């Protein structure tokens, strides 16, 4: 799921609607967009 940044670096490839809904943590090059989002899920950007 489509997830709103805080930090909203600098590889806007669509929208501030760039970050993903990761389960528990975030993944190798999944980077924190919004930290915390909900109980057991945090957004995280896929960035190079």
């Amino acid at each position: 799921a489509a997830c709103k940044c805080d930090d909203e670096g600098p590889d806007i490839r669509t929208a501030p609607l760039t970050g993903t809904v990761d389960l528990g943590s975030c993944n190798a090059g999944w980077e924190k967009c919004a930290s915390y989002y909900t109980i057991i899920a945090d957004c995280c950007r896929k960035k190079k």
